[PDB]
């Protein structure tokens, strides 16, 4: 069903928040996956949809990471409760990414996808518009 | 744009709209250019979305006589003025589908569905092609 990288990411996304401290998962935890690691290789963080497109890096990165401050610090046991509907969805829409795409496999850049087009920043304390083409530009460009 | 088997039905219907010697390329002469001759593979009338939808393709091709004999002129001189503005927004909407299934062309499939979303026979019961819904059961068996 899914790539390698793109079980890398979720996974990640998953361990974060157990990583964090965080309960339920939110769409904040797979955009901190996509910020996990320094690596520029990593097209989540650097090279990215939103770099090589049309925003800062910097932007998104202190979106997530002022969101994993923003979130209370919860008992571990807790720490990743479920991906509930919100997580759900973006895996769905991941799938149906695939379909549109042809893609035999869930692809990383489905997961950036099908986060980003869900996603929108929370707090007034970043903007940035959801560009689906360039998003998509940078993704066909790269790997395939 | 559109490939060769796309451009072949294309190319029939505008034809057809000079076969009938009529000003204007309508609708009726896309749905003629379906139903051209009785070559199995064409998808557009034999080894079609019609039958597979429980459908009889020579009753809708004598529907589609029916209707052709109904054009109001076959005059010589005023014959093949325009596509028109009803199939502009057919083709329109077939790059529509391109842009749906991530299609650099427009094939038969496309220029089917693009049609039979403006297609129609003015019949309570209808003997038309399977409805959408179906014509997606079946189109999809296709390519990928």
């Amino acid at each position: 069903q899914f790539t390698e990288r793109a079980l890398t990411i979720l996974t990640l996304a998953q361990k974060l928040a157990s990583d964090h401290q965080h309960p339920q998962l939110q769409p904040i935890h797979i955009l901190a996956a996509f910020i996990e690691t320094p690596e520029d290789g990593s097209v989540p963080y650097l090279q990215n949809l939103i770099e090589k497109g049309r925003y800062d890096y910097d932007l998104f990165k202190k979106v997530v990471n002022r969101n994993l401050v923003r979130i209370p610090q919860q008992q571990p046991a807790p720490a990743e409760i479920t991906p509930s509907y919100a997580l759900g969805k973006v895996l769905q829409d991941a799938a149906k990414i695939q379909k549109q795409q042809k893609d035999s496999f869930i692809a990383q850049d489905h997961i950036l996808f099908a986060l980003f087009n869900d996603s929108s920043i929370q707090q007034i304390f970043k903007e940035a518009q959801v560009d689906i083409e360039a998003i998509k530009q940078q993704a066909l460009e790269l790997r395939g």
